[PDB]
Formats: structure tokens, C-alpha cells, sequence
């Protein structure tokens, strides 16, 4: 259903971010070793997430309910491009270039947060 479809994305969603505020945190700290676990077990979740977001669009899309279609491929679209933030920060990563890295840790959570706002409101839309 759209309703299961959705708390388990949302789910997902929770596992990312909290795996990404420890990233960062293990990045401020020093901790590259946990860093480079944490970039590993991101891209499991982001292969995770990007199926349970195919799932629901497919099943919002059958329903015809249009402000929780447009709302959740804003969400998808952000979702998508902001891989390509995810791609540097893995190559800033495998460059050893630190500052780099938390320039796009910063920016990438500045997505991270837009995203979630978009969640909430998909949630008060199905």
C-alpha cells in the first residue's frame, strides 16, 4: 500500500541521516577508518531507499492523488541529483582532500534537510 510503501521509506530515510550525522561527526573527530565504513554502508542505503521510492511513486501514481504525486517527485528529483554531490563527496574521500570533503558534507546536508521538510509534507498529503 502507499501507507506501507512510505513509513518504510521513511524508515530508510531516518537509517541515512543518522548514519550521515555520525560521518560527520567521525570526520570532525579524526575517525577516517569509521568515515570510510559509514560512505560504504551509504551506498547500501541509498540502493535501499531509491527501490522503496520507485515502489511508492508507482503506487501514488495509480491513485491519482496529485499534490502527494508532485510533492513526492520533488522528492525523487532531489533525491537523484543530489547523487552527484554524493559522487564528490566519495571522490574527496579516495583524494584524501579533507576540505573538500566537509565542504560537501555541509552542502549535502543542506539537502539532506530540504528533503526532509519535503517528507514531512508528503506524509500530511497521502
Amino acid at each position: 500500500s502507499i501507507k506501507s510503501e512510505f513509513a518504510e521509506g521513511a524508515a530508510v530515510f531516518v537509517e541515512g541521516v543518522a548514519v550521515f550525522l555520525t560521518m560527520m561527526a567521525a570526520f570532525q573527530n579524526g575517525d577516517k577508518e569509521a568515515v570510510a565504513q559509514y560512505l560504504a554502508r551509504g551506498a547500501s542505503l541509498y540502493t535501499r531507499h531509491e527501490e522503496l521510492l520507485n515502489r511508492l511513486l508507482q503506487k501514488l501514481r495509480r491513485e491519482g492523488n496529485k499534490e502527494a504525486v508532485t510533492l513526492m517527485n520533488e522528492f525523487t528529483a532531489t533525491f537523484q541529483t543530489g547523487k552527484s554531490l554524493a559522487n564528490a563527496l566519495i571522490a574527496a574521500f579516495k583524494n584524501g582532500d579533507d576540505d573538500s570533503f566537509e565542504s560537501y558534507l555541509q552542502a549535502i546536508w543542506k539537502v539532506i534537510a530540504k528533503m526532509a521538510t519535503i517528507l514531512d509534507q508528503i506524509a500530511k498529503a497521502i
